[PDB]
């Protein structure tokens, strides 16, 4: 898990610092991807639209 030694999180976390100094782990919202490379759908489908996402 690539967070620094300061801190430390599990599965595939974001390393969110605070005012410089400490870093902490934010809760990861199931970043996956999609067709375009501005958004993210669920992990099989892809952003159609730029709204909603589709198979």
């Amino acid at each position: 898990v690539p967070c620094d030694n300061v801190s430390s999180c599990p599965s595939s976390d974001t390393c969110c610092q605070l005012t410089s100094g400490e870093w902490g782990c934010c809760p990861i919202p199931e970043a996956v991807c999609c067709s375009d490379h501005q958004h993210c759908c669920p992990q099989g489908y892809t952003c159609v639209a730029e709204g909603q996402c589709q198979k």
